[PDB]
């Protein structure tokens, strides 16, 4: 089963919405692997909106942080950094989604392939393989998790607008297949 | 063989090294694919030094570029870049390679297989697979190529300093048993 799982959130742009003191939220902040499957539709013209984001929230530590993201020009991407010396792993694919409409993304991190897979509306959009694989328990001090931005020195940073239509994390990582199925209409 | 290759090339911070009028530049300018081999030694602190950059150096088109990067905190990586409404495709590897030394790195970049291949002395860094594949052909307006920095509205960002010891650029598609052989 999922970790953690939300339904039918709406965020006011800006605002983002706080799931740090949620049951689940714990696991989620040590992750060393998984899988995120969020469904949302944006009536933001943001550049970079985050869905989801597991991160550092404190003073000095900005670049240590997790996020799944999308653009005002139909991107998803996601960034894994834990200051750049540290690591800054990252996915951007342009032309994926659409804005207002929903869309379903989801991305794996699969530490015995030491892999990263972005999907979007039942395609495998990219894939990474790092030979230093690392994941949310390799960032220094993560102390919150959030729909709709990330916590960068207590701001609300890459700002969503619009509805996380469902979000679920899982400490499994799915099969390719499952993931084409699950993000697909 | 290399469609451009230089040797023994010194490059203070800031400065850049101009290949944009050597023969073979206007075929690195339009690659569809293919590999760039860099052996250096880096003698800056700048956190950020392309190595080697292709792109779009004038006013409002600095997002419009491609380039091989070192760090300093021994990182290699490289961006492809066409404004990010149309692509923005990265890789950045941590403690790849050492300041201290000579470092000899490789990306290829291979169409049929839509991959993109990162090595470091030796070593498969990083591998990145795109469904739409990109490379420099695919950036609007290219009009130079250098070493040690990337042009963005004619300053040279990204600023390396230090030797690039060898650069050669191929159409050509090396296997990674070449690649991990002439890297190590
Ligand atoms: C998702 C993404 O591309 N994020 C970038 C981020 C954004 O480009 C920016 O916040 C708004 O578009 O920029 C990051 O880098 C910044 C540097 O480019 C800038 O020189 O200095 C900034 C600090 O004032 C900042 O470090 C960022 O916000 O960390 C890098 C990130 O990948
Ligand atoms: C290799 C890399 O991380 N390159 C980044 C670049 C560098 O982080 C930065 O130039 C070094 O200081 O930052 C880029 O993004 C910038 C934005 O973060 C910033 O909000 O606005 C800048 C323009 O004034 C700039 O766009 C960049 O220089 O393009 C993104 C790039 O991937």
């Amino acid at each position: 089963g999922s970790v953690l799982q939300k339904e039918g959130i709406e965020i006011s742009e800006g605002t983002g919405y706080d799931l740090s003191k949620e049951p689940g939220a714990a696991t989620v902040k040590a992750l060393e692997q998984g899988t995120i499957v969020i469904s949302y539709k944006t009536t933001s013209e943001n550049a970079i909106q985050s869905l989801l984001s597991v991160g550092n929230g404190t003073k000095g530590n900005q670049d240590r942080h997790f996020h799944l993201y999308i653009t005002n020009a139909g991107g998803v991407g996601m960034e894994l950094r834990n200051t750049d010396g540290e690591f800054k792993y990252t996915l951007d694919c342009p032309a994926a989604v659409r804005g207002r409409v929903s869309n379903t993304v989801a991305l794996k991190a699969d530490k015995e392939n030491k892999q990263y897979k972005l999907f979007a509306n039942g395609e495998l959009i990219a894939t990474l393989d790092q030979e230093a694989f690392k994941f949310i328990s390799d960032i220094t001090g993560v102390d919150n998790v959030m729909l709709g931005g990330t916590m960068r020195q207590g701001t609300v940073a890459y700002p969503f607008g619009g509805s996380i239509e469902r979000m679920q994390v899982y400490r499994d990582v799915l099969s390719d297949d499952e993931l084409i199925a699950v993000t697909g209409i």
